[PDB]
């Protein structure tokens, strides 16, 4: 009966985003694989540029193809574990034992809303 | 304090929002998707996420560019309101795209719908 119906979904990014959180755990469809303490993580070149400005800048401009990326020695696993998952579920946990890693590697790769 | 568990609930939000630049920018997107012979840059990533029938058609394809056509039943019509919705949450229906839009929903098996 209606001309115009304009509907808002507010589960559909959080739905989204842990669809690619799926992915990214089962390491399927990702296409970056980033090195942190020689250890691999694999994820999308469009989240992390997404939720990073120095992932943003070391993937814009890159080949089209797989792509590697080393953190240097500053960013830690212990520090670096919480944000990918921050990244990838909109949950952070912090621990006396993980903090000052996980504020310095916040400062390294600069996390849009912490 | 020892332990603290934060939760954003704008965070899914604002990563969706930069894939919706990205995909509008055409900047870092690896599918092609041809619709009525229109073209419709995006990631294989998040239509995997929100399509059964796009799913299908990406898990164990190249692991460069990809070109998915699809076939003559779906119309621009009837898929760019759902491209916008994968890519927003946000769904505009009228009454002159409603018929095509409901038909390409069927077709993709579109989610969270």
């Amino acid at each position: 009966s209606m001309s115009v119906a304009a509907y808002e979904s507010s589960v559909h990014s959080t739905n989204v985003l842990l669809s690619l959180n799926d992915q990214r755990k089962k390491d399927v469809l990702c296409d970056v694989t980033i090195f942190v303490e020689g250890q691999r993580f694999r994820a999308h070149r469009s989240v992390l540029a997404a939720c990073s400005s120095y992932f943003h800048s070391r993937i814009v401009g890159q080949a089209d193809g797989e792509l590697n990326i080393t953190l240097p020695e500053e960013v830690t696993v212990k520090g670096f574990e919480p944000l990918i998952q921050f990244a990838y579920t909109a949950k952070l946990i912090l621990s006396k034992e993980n903090v000052d890693e996980v504020c310095k590697c916040v400062e390294f790769l600069s996390v849009h809303n912490i």
